[PDB]
């Protein structure tokens, strides 16, 4: 209940050190990574010392958040690997 991980995420997803790198999709319930390159290389190690994007997704799962790598409908999806939208709950 109220872990230090979700408590530190409320400041990173904001826009202080990553001002113009990570923003909300529309009003929450999802995060968007327009430039995962400049982000990870200059943001992932600026909070979790030397972790990788894989470790970041691991914490999101054990706390409640989740990734998004499925192809249900997608009229023209499945054609990009550098810009996705984190989901708060894909399945249960």
């Amino acid at each position: 209940a109220r872990p230090a991980f979700v408590n530190k995420l409320w400041s990173m997803v904001n826009d202080k050190s990553n001002e113009k790198f990570i923003h909300w999709s529309t009003s929450g319930e999802s995060i968007v990574v327009p430039n995962r390159e400049r982000f990870v290389q200059e943001v992932l190690p600026k909070y979790f010392k030397h972790s990788n994007f894989a470790s970041f997704v691991r914490q999101l799962n054990m706390y409640g958040w989740h990734k998004v790598q499925d192809v249900k409908s997608g009229s023209m999806l499945s054609n990009n690997d550098s810009r996705w939208e984190f989901e708060n709950e894909r399945h249960a």
